[PDB]
């Protein structure tokens, strides 16, 4: 699996049956089909103690690794029910700025969508949170190109250090706190991860309010590269999976 011709999202369902489940992600939001429910509270993100380990090309995006011994960076209220802590943050972009995100707002597709991925601490540890239906929880984030991002510098400088497939870097004192919207409107549905093995694990929870980039920073993204250092270069571009079917599910609205 990848995002090749050969083995792109449309090949998964034969590796990973669960491709063609019921609740698979990402889904298109029609804003106008969501569903305001009064019942839902503010979201409450404590990132002020969050502790950055390093960043790492895993061969489809890169990853910040985080800390996750002890609650230094949790996601509360909202939807959820319970504390979720921070393990890793990645994003999803396009070759052009037409598309890259996963999630649609009303077919609109976004450069690229920021996926701050945090599992359910009834549960222990990561691996035994994706056994549970409501073990993880992933804060959706659309980037599209305007103003820099200072907060993103620092992510994006260290790109070339982590160029290929296998290489990672120490990326300690990075504060989270800088890639997030002025408010915290969203969208929450149940869905899986985006990518491979696609547990039907997740709570979505996909901000209105997108940030803003620069040209000059998504296109470090574009940069990256697939292969292993040494192999033949095919650049890390599209990673990202076409929208699912809602199937039944109802998407709620804080808003
Ligand atoms: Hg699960
Ligand atoms: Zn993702």
């Amino acid at each position: 699996w990848g995002y090749g011709k050969h083995n792109g999202p449309e090949h998964w369902h034969k590796d990973f049956p669960i491709a063609k489940g019921e609740r698979q992600s990402p889904v298109d939001i029609d804003t106008h089909t969501a569903k305001y429910d009064p019942s839902l509270k503010p979201l409450s993100v404590s990132y002020d103690q969050a502790t950055s380990l390093r960043i790492l090309n895993n061969g489809h995006a890169f990853n910040v690794e985080f800390d996750d011994s002890q609650d230094k960076a949790v996601l509360k209220g909202g939807p959820l029910d319970g504390t979720y802590r921070l393990i890793q943050f990645h994003f999803h972009w396009g070759s052009l700025d037409g598309q890259g995100s996963e999630h649609t707002v009303d077919k609109k597709k976004y450069a690229a969508e920021l996926h701050l991925v945090h599992w359910n601490t009834k549960y222990g540890d990561f691996g035994k949170a994706v056994q549970q239906p409501d073990g993880l929880a992933g804060l959706g984030i659309f980037l599209k190109v305007g103003s820099a991002k200072p907060g993103l510098q620092k992510v994006v400088d260290v790109l070339d250090s982590i160029k290929t497939k296998g290489k990672s870097a120490d990326f300690t004192n990075f504060d989270p706190r800088g890639l997030l919207p002025e408010s915290l409107d969203y969208w929450t549905y149940p869905g899986s991860l985006t990518t491979p093995p696609l547990l039907e694990c997740v709570t979505w929870i996909v901000l209105k309010e997108p940030i803003s980039v620069s040209s000059e920073q998504v296109l470090k993204f574009r940069k990256l590269n697939f292969n292993g250092e040494g192999e033949p270069e095919e650049l890390m571009v599209d990673n990202w999976r076409p929208a699912q079917p809602l199937k039944n599910r109802q998407i709620k609205a804080s808003f």
